[PDB]
């Protein structure tokens, strides 16, 4: 099936406009894609809920 | 330092190309996701492609 790489094209293109992340926090996110891109849909929440907690 | 500075610099200016559509942008950013060593080409064929779809 494609979720999977749907699930993980998805977390990468929106972890990149998140405006209220720090570039230091981007590129963890993004290394985590890399390290275990099974856990795509949770590493776009866990950098949504802290973009929204982060913003101005 | 970061493993992610070449994708993360190349993707922010892929997105930020105004007359790019949304799957263009994607698919651009796939590619630096997969191939960061191909980072300045990739802008090249991008910015190459906005310009050709402004309306002059």
């Amino acid at each position: 099936d494609n979720k999977f790489n749907k699930e993980l094209q998805n977390a990468i293109y929106e972890i990149l406009h998140l405006p209220n992340l720090n570039e230091e926090q981007r590129n963890a996110f993004f290394q985590s894609l890399k390290d275990d891109p099974s856990q795509s849909a949770n590493l776009l929440a866990e950098a949504k809920k802290l973009n929204d907690a982060q913003a101005p």
